[PDB]
């Protein structure tokens, strides 16, 4: 799709087996979801944003679906604001800015 940002781009993924909501944000490097779990083993990570840092589980190698677009890689789960895709997998869907 092309999408506007007169909203929020907000957008159904699949996750674990389960639907979440989720920003597409090309200003984060890495995919940030809100505590949840996942199959699999997990690592501790500190990650950084506006407001100081956070730690998060790392899963590796999970797949996502995004508005129907497959990726498989990275997820942090932790406490953040608002469950965010970041470049590490909108790069697999092939997303870009366009100006």
């Amino acid at each position: 799709p092309q999408i506007t940002l007169w909203k929020r781009p907000l957008v159904t993924i699949r996750i674990g087996g389960q639907l979440k909501e989720a920003l597409l944000d090309t200003g984060a490097d890495d995919t940030v979801i809100e505590e949840l779990n996942l199959p699999g083993c997990w690592k501790p990570k500190l990650i950084g944003g506006i407001g100081g840092f956070i730690k998060v589980r790392q899963y590796d190698q999970i797949p996502v679906e995004i508005a129907g677009h497959k990726a498989i890689g990275t997820v942090l789960v932790g406490p953040t604001p608002v469950n965010i895709i970041g470049r590490n997998l909108l790069t697999q869907i092939g997303a870009t800015l366009n100006f």
